[PDB]
């Protein structure tokens, strides 16, 4: 499970600076496929650029990872920026180390990658912790060790999941907050936040107005 979460440039830096440089394989840009498990990743490329101009100084501080598929072909465990990069550059061959990981592993690095980026929607967050809990049988706090977050920032999004569909699609459609969405767990009980949303929805109540209403009702015997 642990070397799952140790796969991304900063960890990997971490582990080198203790021990050898892994061998690395000058793999082919052409033969590169980003993770076949995530969906298409939509980069700021801003962020792309700034980092072709530090690669075209500096250099790759990190090789990618990357597994073998198909004909000769390899799929990005962690590097996707760093493969964008390069293109902007016009590279033809990529500094790469290759880790055998079977579907299982390499479906968990796409959500552990994506967490770690910070680039899931709430729902999304609370998605992939669900399915990381069920694929390890893992405790709440051992996931969010493994990730380096508190235990809370875990079930504040794990909570997600138990609130009705209703408050779900609002949140989705960016119709509330998720802080909004947080506040109707406290209800414990579908029709008083269904209730509370159309309230938040028509007359446009901020966090404040939604917590306040919240601790109204659950004063009420």
């Amino acid at each position: 499970f642990s070397r799952l979460f140790s796969f991304g440039e900063k960890e990997q830096e971490e582990m080198e600076e203790k021990q050898e440089r892994e061998e690395v394989r000058h793999i082919p840009v052409k033969s590169i496929i980003p993770n076949r498990f995530q969906p298409r990743t939509m980069f700021d490329e801003e962020k792309i650029d700034e980092l072709a101009l530090t690669i075209r100084t500096h250099g790759i501080i990190q090789p990618i990872v990357v597994r073998e598929c198909g004909n000769g072909r390899f799929e990005i465990i962690a590097g996707e920026r760093r493969w964008r990069a390069v293109q902007k550059l016009g590279w033809t061959e990529i500094p790469a180390i290759i880790k055998n990981l079977n579907d299982k592993e390499t479906a968990s690095v796409a959500l552990i990658e994506n967490l770690q980026r910070e680039e899931l929607t709430p729902i999304e967050e609370a998605m992939a912790y669900a399915k990381l809990i069920e694929l390890h049988d893992l405790t709440q706090e051992a996931l969010a060790q493994r990730l380096g977050k508190g235990q809370s920032t875990i079930a504040n999004k794990l909570r997600l999941l138990k609130l009705p569909q209703e408050v779900q699609e609002a949140l989705l459609q960016r119709a509330i907050t998720e802080r909004h969405a947080r506040a109707l767990i406290a209800l414990k009980d579908k029709e008083k936040q269904l209730k509370l949303l159309q309230e938040i929805i028509d007359k446009q109540l901020n966090v404040k107005q939604t917590e306040d209403r919240v601790l109204k009702l659950l004063e009420a015997g």
